[PDB]
């Protein structure tokens, strides 16, 4: 019994270091909290956590583009459509199951919007690809193009480009071979970036915990709702569909959930979720390159629940809330504080004052660290479900 735990410590070396990083980060952050805090000085303190974020952001661009180009090229017309339909149906249901779970819990325990739709439409079709790799569109930072990255515009273009090569046969093969080499090469860089994660995660959360009262019971509604949907609803869905153990599946992606908690960005933790599914859970690359990049921005289960709870909490009808909370879920990017920005849209539709968001902002960060964990988990189990379901398509692609 105790001799068997030594084989666990030798193997899970990096997984236990990121756990210890959280345990130490919560300690050090609370230890350095009574000291005279400063914006400039907190920025200096949280710098080892800042370098990890830069390393992971560096890899999101060559991952998104290479994954979707090879991923769609490697599949037939009806195959990618069937693969897509299995993913979309899953994405639509899980975000609807989350908002229904969110609305019921907030009802039981009660504690420029056109421009937004236009900007998103403008972002699905970028005017410049070199630009899209570091800028997004936000109508009104110079002009209407905000510094970021159009993750959605790249996902949409790379998809049609991957389809085009998968339609031009052997002429397309060269570029597919080129984009395949690049996908693996960056997946070798995420191996290097993985040994820095325990040091980074420690400082990312220690710095964040160095920063009327009714919000405590609002924070409870969200956190409880995330556990019911995350550790009870989603594992049940996987066990019902795949007929496989979900809590041993969650053990593989556990290294990525901790980094989602540390960074609070599902797009920035994508290179690690890719490594955790392809390696630890042994999910097919032909489907992880398909499910995960789209899952980063479109499937946001934890955000959808947070959009429903926070909208009804500031009321201190439901049909419009459930429709726009699922709408805000899809819209919002896998970036920190994204839910808070899309909350402006979910409050305008119902008729509540948008200035009421100011009450939430203070707590928001701590809920976002868990919101991302459920947003990531929904894609990991999503890929696990789609891989298992698309069994016949994958068997046809082999010889
Ligand atoms: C809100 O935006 C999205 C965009 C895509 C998707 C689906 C997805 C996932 N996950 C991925 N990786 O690829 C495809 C999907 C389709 O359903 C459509 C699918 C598809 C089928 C057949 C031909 C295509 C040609 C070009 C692009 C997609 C094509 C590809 C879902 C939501
Ligand atoms: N932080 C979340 C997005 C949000 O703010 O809801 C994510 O990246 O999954
Ligand atoms: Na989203």
């Amino acid at each position: 019994t105790k001799e068997d735990v030594k084989s666990f410590l030798r193997r899970n070396a990096l997984l236990l270091l990121t756990v210890l990083a959280v345990i130490l980060g919560v300690v050090l952050g609370f230890l350095l909290r009574p000291y005279p805090l400063s914006p400039r000085e907190v920025k200096y303190f949280a710098f080892p956590g800042e370098l990890l974020m830069r390393m992971l952001k560096m890899l999101i661009l060559p991952l998104i583009v290479s994954s979707l180009i090879t991923g769609l090229a490697s599949l037939d017309a009806k195959a990618s459509g069937r693969l897509g339909m299995r993913a979309v149906v899953y994405y639509m249901s899980t975000t609807i199951i989350a908002v229904v779970l969110g609305i019921i819990l907030v009802l039981i325990i009660h504690p420029e919007v056109l421009d937004c739709f236009l900007d998103l439409a403008r972002n699905i079709f970028p005017s410049n690809l070199v630009s899209a790799a570091f800028r997004s569109y936000s109508t009104t930072p110079v002009g209407q193009e905000v510094e970021g990255m159009n993750i959605l515009g790249l996902v949409v273009f790379s998809m049609v480009f991957g389809f085009a090569l998968g339609k031009m046969g052997e002429q397309g093969q060269l570029l597919v071979d080129f984009f395949n080499s690049l996908n693996e090469a960056t997946m070798k860089l995420v191996a290097i970036i993985m040994w820095y994660a325990p040091l980074g995660i420690l400082f990312l959360i220690a710095g964040k915990i160095v920063e009327g009262g009714q919000l405590g019971m609002y924070m409870v509604t969200v956190i409880v709702g995330l556990v019911i949907h995350g550790l009870i609803v989603l594992p049940l869905i996987y066990f019902l569909i795949t007929r496989k153990n979900p809590f041993v599946f969650i053990a593989g992606i556990l290294q990525a959930l901790i980094t989602a908690l540390g960074t609070s960005s599902s797009s920035a933790t994508l290179p690690i979720t890719f490594k955790c599914l392809e390696e630890n859970n042994g999910v097919d690359k032909r489907i992880t390159r398909f499910v995960l990049p789209v899952g980063a921005t479109i499937n946001m289960d934890g955000t959808a629940l947070y959009e429903a709870v926070a909208a009804i909490f500031i009321a201190q009808q439901i049909i419009t809330i459930s429709i726009t909370a699922t709408a805000a879920s899809i819209g919002a990017a896998g970036i920190p504080q994204a839910g808070l920005v899309t909350m402006v849209i979910v409050l305008t539709a119902v008729g509540l004052p948008t200035d009421d968001i100011t009450l939430i902002i203070a707590v928001d960060w701590l809920l976002d660290r868990f919101r991302t964990m459920v947003n990531v988990l929904g894609d990991a189990l999503g890929a696990g479900i789609v891989e298992h379901l698309s069994r016949k398509e994958l068997e046809k692609q082999d010889a």
